[PDB]
RNA sequence: UUUAACAGCCUGCCCACCCUGGAAUCGGCUCAGCCGGAGGUAGGGUCCAGCGGCUGGAAGAGCACCGCACGUGGUG
């Protein structure tokens, strides 16, 4: 899994949580890689994939629902979603 | 010791909704709940209810009281 991967980026990288988040981040370029619960609205799911694709951004589909992902993020909130700036410790390259 | 339907304007309950923004030292919140990265708090808006407010209707009416005549005037 990239649980490991992704508890390093939540202390030593740059990131946004959240749907909204996620697109002011592919509209001005900054996110690097967007991930993705497996339980988020199927119609916003191909929203997100839409706008990456459009600005040539990769989508990693989460092994795991909204509840999964933000506790992999060390929150207590569910995350359906999420965009990563800084990669800060080898994210980006192995995914 | 009063103020109808109806007409215009204002107000904008409890909710719902929109924009900005991005929250752990978690916070907001009800008598009770409960709500928030599926975007809270906060700031600024939209809409909805009315058997709500103002004006018109409408004081010319009604009521009370005091007169003059035996209808008529005044005050509130
Ligand atoms: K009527
Ligand atoms: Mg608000
Ligand atoms: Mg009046
Ligand atoms: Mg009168």
């Amino acid at each position: 899994s990239i649980n490991n991967r992704l508890a390093l980026v939540m202390k030593s990288g740059k990131y946004t949580l959240g749907y909204k988040t996620v697109l002011k981040t592919i509209r001005s370029s900054k996110g690097k890689l967007v991930i993705i619960a497996n339980n988020c609205p199927p119609l916003r799911k191909s929203e997100i994939e839409y706008y990456a694709m459009l600005a040539k951004v990769g989508v990693h589909h989460y092994n795991g629902n909204n509840v999964d992902l933000g506790t992999a993020c060390g929150k207590y909130y569910r995350v359906s979603c999420l965009s990563i700036i800084d990669p800060g410790d080898s994210d980006i390259i192995k995914s």
